[PDB]
């Protein structure tokens, strides 16, 4: 019993990470195979962050420019190419210790664990959701460039996110491993709109069948409602429409507690209209959404 | 910016994870040089936990019922000894893998990461602190036993916790790497009293120190105190007391904000007294008390 904001074990990925530095810039890369990806913008000075010309920039770059370092161990690049926002410099040696590996794009709302890092070195690990708005509200400093977010199946690692920059309200954006960023940011130092977000409905539920089967239980009530009873109050509270998909996919831990799911949204409605009355859920003092129903599963039954 | 329940990257300790077996108990085990470190409650069968004779049931084993697997492959056991609540089996071959390593007794209030593990495999990580009355929150299944807590400073890995129980109230109870618990427990199937836990008053004036650092201001306020006026507040709602040490430890950050402390105190005397009002500190709508002014600064400054 108990439940925590739990990451995947980052060993398989620290393994991977390996120092860039371009010129006088310094991030991390993620070296997979004889491949090193990194954040273009590795090639940018202070000056060329207002607005990059990053084709330009790039072709004044050559293989020895590029000096990538795992630890001690100094890698010899043979290539470069720029992919959307990532650069592959081809190495000639593969990462022994490559895992198992997949590049996904993960949905809003989906989680993933990220092992911030700093001059190729880790630093530590922490669980994320992908925010609706396709922010994630992480935790990075200078040199945290080039960070990965991932999920790890058994003994493959899917990388679904790689760490880019700070929006001016302190929350971040990045890419997929294909370079291609997560919402509609730009890797320019320039004022960018994150939508407005909302709460990631479906996780927020998951979270309170994972209260129940710890038993953390007060917020039960004899009510239910209807989807389309709960989608009122869901628009009124800035959370994300329930649809029968989620419904669907709540259907494990509707087995699993006996609670049906509809029943479940009625207690859901009761604490966005009444809040919490100075209560806590499974130490929250707020609605939890950063857990999906896959994660909860999973920590509820043990899977490694 | 940005402030995360933060665990140590896990890689070093994953490599240090096996299964150990004896009879038809398994648990998880810590494989250091030629030595694998678990839980003695191995050694029991589920009849047996009522009030174990410990070293009655050792002697029934022979080096030959441990039964170690360190992934696929099998170890070779030659010996075997009980320290306190720990079982010490000595294999024939060193780990590879063992990093750089201490043993400690952290003191309470102190955090760690802990790794948990299900046959000998990892399956998440997250940040803990020792709860003043020696107990922590984790979240831990059957099979977890023999997971490890631990702190890593640059190379080395400085365990300081082992996974042996789940009190009746959820909440869960281990030892040091010498096999001492932490607290009063017994490694025994009886009603076990967790004493009065308490909030960790250092540690709260710490995150509140984050969040004036990552820009969350609205508790600070116009008011000092004095550490008895203080005190008076903590002792009416459970905080530990505050001490000239734990001033002197939060003077980096009273430095890095100028806030002095006894300042920063007439804010979470504030906060205790009025509540939060609806609103946030670093998302969270209760007083965090499991970051130290360490863990504070590491993840405000990124030491690696
Ligand atoms: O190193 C960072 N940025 C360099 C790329 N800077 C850029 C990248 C794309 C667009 C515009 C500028 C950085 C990352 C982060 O998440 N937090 C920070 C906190 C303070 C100082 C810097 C950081
Ligand atoms: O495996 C666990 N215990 C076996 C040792 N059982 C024991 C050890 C010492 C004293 C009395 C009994 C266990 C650990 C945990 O933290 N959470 C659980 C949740 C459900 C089922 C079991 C667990």
């Amino acid at each position: 019993s108990g439940f925590r904001k739990m990451a995947f074990p980052s060993g398989k990925v620290e393994g991977c990470m390996v120092q860039v530095t371009c010129g006088t810039t310094t991030l991390n890369g993620l070296w997979l195979d004889d491949v090193v990806y990194c954040p273009r913008h590795v090639i940018c000075t202070s000056e060329d962050m207002l607005n990059p010309n990053y084709e330009d920039l790039l072709i004044r770059k050559s293989n020895h420019n590029f000096l990538v370092q795992a630890g001690n161990v100094q890698l010899r690049v043979i290539g470069h190419s720029m992919q959307n926002c990532v650069l592959k410099l081809k190495v000639d040696t593969a990462n022994p210790k490559t895992p198992k590996y997949k590049f996904v794009r993960i949905q809003p709302g989906q989680t993933f664990s990220v092992l911030a890092c700093y001059n190729g070195s880790p630093s530590g690990v922490y669980q994320c959701a992908m925010r609706p708005n396709f922010t994630i509200k992480g935790s990075f400093l200078n040199g945290s460039c080039g960070s990965v977010g991932f999920n790890i199946d058994y003994d493959c690692v899917s990388f679904c996110y790689m760490h880019h920059m700070e929006l001016p309200t302190g929350v971040h954006a990045g890419t997929d491993l294909e370079g291609n960023f997560y919402g509609p940011f730009v890797d320019r130092q320039t004022a960018q709109a994150a939508g407005t977000d909302t709460t990631i409905t479906v996780n927020v539920l998951a979270w309170l069948y994972a209260a129940v089967i710890n038993g953390d239980r007060w917020f039960l009530n004899r009510f239910t409602t209807t989807l389309n009873d709960f989608n009122l109050v869901a628009m009124k509270y800035n959370y994300e429409p329930l649809t029968q998909d989620h419904v669907d996919i709540l259907g494990p831990l509707s087995a699993q507690t006996g609670i049906a799911v509809l029943d479940m949204c009625a207690s859901l409605k009761e604490l966005l209209q009444n809040g919490m009355n100075g209560r806590t859920i499974l130490g929250s003092a707020l609605l939890e959404d950063e857990f999906t129903p896959f994660d909860v599963v999973r920590q509820c039954s043990g899977v490694t």
